[PDB]
C-alpha cells in the first residue's frame, strides 16, 4: 500500500523548455555594456570624491547588481577607506561605511556608532527624524557579529521610527523603506533585491544616474538571457529523464530548483556550476520524496545500503522503481567527472558523493525514528537533521563547477566549518518553525520544535522562540565568518551565505511555491523594460 500522491503538477507547463537567444540583440547589449562598463569604471576611479559620495556610488552599483564587474576597483576603495579609518559625523554615512566594509570582510570597529548613543549605550532618540540615517542604520544592524553589542538595539530603534515615518515619505524612498522593513538587503537573494531596486526604486529616482541605470538594465536583461538558456537546457535534461511518468510520486520542480541555483550565484562565470548544481537539487528532491512518501522501511534500508556501496552492480538488489533513481544518481556523478575531465578536476567529485551517502544515511535514520515514534533530545535531533536540510550537499556541490575550487577548499568544507554549520542551522531552524504544524499532523513526533518542546519542557511558542535565537546566533556567525583573514577565498564563502539567504527569503512568512512564483517570473520570465 502506497501513500496518497497528492502533491502538485508543475504550473509552468513548458514555457521554459526552449529558448532561442537571438545573438543580434545579445551582441548589441554586450557591446553597449562594454562601453557603459568603462564609463562606470572611470566613475569609481575618480579622485577628489567625498566619503559620502564614494560610499553612495559603491552602494548604488552594488544594489544595481553590476558590482561583479568591479570587484578589484571596489575592493581597493573600501580598503583605502578602511585604513584611513576616518570617522564621519553623521549616522547615514557612518552606518553605510560600517555595512559596506563589514560585508566586504573589513572588520571596522562598531565604536563608530558611539557618538550616536547617549552615555549609557542607547541610540539618541533625537535621531528619529533622520530617515536616511535610520534606513542605513537599519540595514547595518543586520551585518553584526557577537562582538557588536553596541548595536544590540539598532534594529528595534530604526525599525520603530522607520515604520512611523514611512507613510509620509516621498517616492520612491517610501517604497524603499517599506521594502527594507519587509526584507533587509543583507539577508535577501541578490538577483531578487537587484530586480526590485532597478525597476521599483532607481528607475523612479529623480537624481538617478542615467548611465548606471541603463547599464544596470541591459546587464540584468543580458544575463537573464543566459539564465533562460541554462533553464531550457536543464528542463530538457529533466524532461529526458521522464521521472514525471516513471516516478509519479516525486515532485516536478526543476524550475524552482533552478531558481535556488540562481540564488547561489548569478554571474555568467558560474554558468557551468549552476547547471551542475541544479541537477543535484532536482535529484535529491527525488531521493527525499522516495523516503518521504513512498518507499517502505525494507526498501529504504536496501536503498541506503546500495548508496553506501555505490556500484551499478548493486542495482539488482533494489525494487524496480528504485533502480531508476539509483542509476540516475550514479550517472549524474559519472557525468560530473566527465565534465571536469577537460579541466582535470574529476577527482573533487567524490566529495559531493560522500555528502550524498551521508544525507541518505540520515534520511534512513529519519524514517526509522518516524516508524518508532521516537522523539530525540534536541542535541540528538540536530546531529541527524542538519544534514537532511540538504545544505552540506548543496554547498559541496556548488563548488564542482567553480574553476577556482581546489582540493584544499573541499577539505576545509569537509570538516563542517563554522560558517557552513551556521548556514545549515538557519535552514534547519527556519524550516522546522514553518513546517511544524504540517509534519505534526502526520504524527512526525521527531520534528525539531517537538523535540525542543519535550526536551526543555516548554510550550510550542517558547520552542520556536528558542529556535529563532539559534538562527540569530547563526547569522552573527556567518557575518563573523566573512571577516578577513578568511580560511578560504571569499568566492567560496558567498555560496554558503547565499544558501542562508535563499531559505530566509523562501520562508519569509509561514508555500514555498507561491512564494517563489513571483520571483521566478521577475528573474526568468519578464525582462526589465528599458
Ligand atoms: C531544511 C529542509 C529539509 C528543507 C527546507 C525547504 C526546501 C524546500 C529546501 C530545498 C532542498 C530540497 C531539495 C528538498 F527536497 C527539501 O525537502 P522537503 O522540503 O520536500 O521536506 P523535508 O525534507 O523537511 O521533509
Ligand atoms: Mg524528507
Ligand atoms: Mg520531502
Ligand atoms: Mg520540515
Amino acid at each position: 500500500v502506497r501513500p496518497v500522491a497528492d502533491f502538485s503538477p508543475s504550473l509552468w507547463g513548458d514555457q521554459f523548455l526552449s529558448f532561442s537567444i537571438k545573438n543580434q540583440v545579445a551582441e548589441k547589449y554586450a557591446k553597449e555594456i562594454e562601453a557603459l562598463k568603462e564609463q562606470t569604471r572611470n566613475m569609481l576611479l575618480a579622485t577628489g570624491m567625498k566619503l559620502a559620495d564614494t560610499l553612495n556610488l559603491i552602494d548604488t552599483i552594488e544594489r544595481l547588481g553590476i558590482s561583479y564587474h568591479f570587484e578589484k576597483e571596489i575592493d581597493d576603495i573600501l580598503d583605502q577607506i578602511y585604513n584611513q579609518n576616518s570617522n564621519c559625523n553623521d549616522l547615514c554615512t557612518s552606518a553605510l561605511q560600517f555595512r559596506l566594509l563589514r560585508q566586504h570582510g573589513f572588520n571596522i570597529s562598531p565604536e563608530i556608532f558611539s557618538k550616536f548613543q547617549d552615555e549609557n549605550g542607547k541610540f539618541k532618540e533625537s535621531l528619529a527624524s533622520d530617515v536616511l540615517g535610520l534606513l542605513n542604520l537599519y540595514e547595518a544592524s543586520h551585518v553584526r557579529t557577537h562582538a557588536d553589542d553596541i548595536l544590540e538595539d539598532a534594529l528595534a530603534f530604526s525599525t520603530i521610527h522607520l515604520e512611523s515615518a514611512a507613510p509620509h515619505l516621498k517616492s520612491p524612498l517610501r517604497e524603499q523603506v517599506t521594502h527594507a522593513l519587509e526584507q533587509c538587503l543583507h539577508k535577501g537573494v541578490p538577483r531578487v533585491e537587484t530586480r526590485f531596486f532597478i525597476s521599483s526604486i532607481y528607475d523612479k529616482e529623480q537624481s538617478k544616474n542615467n548611465v548606471l541605470l541603463r547599464f544596470a538594465k541591459l546587464d540584468f536583461n543580458l544575463l537573464q538571457m543566459l539564465h533562460k538558456q541554462e533553464l531550457a537546457q536543464v528542463s530538457r535534461w529533466w524532461k529526458d529523464l521522464d521521472f514525471v511518468t516513471t516516478l509519479p510520486y516525486a515532485r516536478d520542480r526543476v524550475v524552482e530548483c533552478y531558481f535556488w541555483t540562481l540564488g547561489v550565484y548569478f554571474e555568467p562565470q558560474y554558468s557551468q556550476a549552476r547547471v551542475m548544481l541544479v541537477k543535484t537539487i532536482s535529484m535529491i528532491s527525488i531521493v527525499d520524496d522516495t523516503f518521504d512518501a513512498y518507499g517502505t522501511v525494507k526498501e529504504l534500508e536496501a536503498y541506503t545500503d546500495a548508496i553506501q556501496r555505490w556500484d551499478i552492480n548493486e542495482i539488482d538488489r533494489l525494487p524496480d522503481y528504485m533502480k531508476i533513481s539509483y542509476k540516475a544518481i550514479l550517472d549524474l556523478y559519472k557525468d560530473y567527472e566527465k565534465e571536469l575531465s577537460s579541466a582535470g578536476r574529476s577527482h573533487i567529485v567524490c566529495h559531493a558523493i560522500e555528502r550524498m551517502k551521508e544525507i541518505v544515511r540520515n534520511y534512513n535514520v529519519e524514517s526509522t525514528w518516524f516508524i518508532e515514534g521516537y522523539t530525540p533530545p534536541v542535541s540528538e535531533y540536530l546531529s541527524n537533521a542538519l544534514a537532511t536540510t540538504t545544505y552540506y550537499l548543496l554547498a559541496t556541490t556548488s563548488y564542482l563547477g567553480m574553476k577556482s575550487a581546489t582540493e584544499q577548499d573541499f577539505e576545509w568544507l569537509s570538516k563542517n566549518p563554522k560558517i557552513l554549520e551556521a548556514s545549515v542551522i538557519i535552514c534547519r531552524v527556519i524550516d522546522d518553525t514553518a513546517t511544524y504544524e504540517v509534519e505534526k499532523s502526520r504524527g512526525q513526533i521527531a520534528t525539531g520544535i517537538e523535540c525542543c518542546m519535550r526536551d526543555y519542557g516548554i510550550s510550542t511558542k517558547e520552542a520556536m522562540a528558542k529556535f529563532q535565537n539559534m538562527a540569530e546566533t547563526a547569522w552573527k556567525d556567518i557575518n563573523e565568518g566573512l571577516l578577513r583573514p578568511t580560511p578560504v577565498s571569499t568566492e567560496f564563502l558567498t555560496p554558503i551565505l547565499n544558501l542562508a539567504r535563499i531559505i530566509e527569503v523562501t520562508y519569509i512568512h509561514n508555500h514555498p511555491e507561491k512564494v517563489l512564483k513571483p520571483h521566478i517570473i521577475n528573474l526568468l520570465v519578464d525582462s526589465i523594460k528599458i
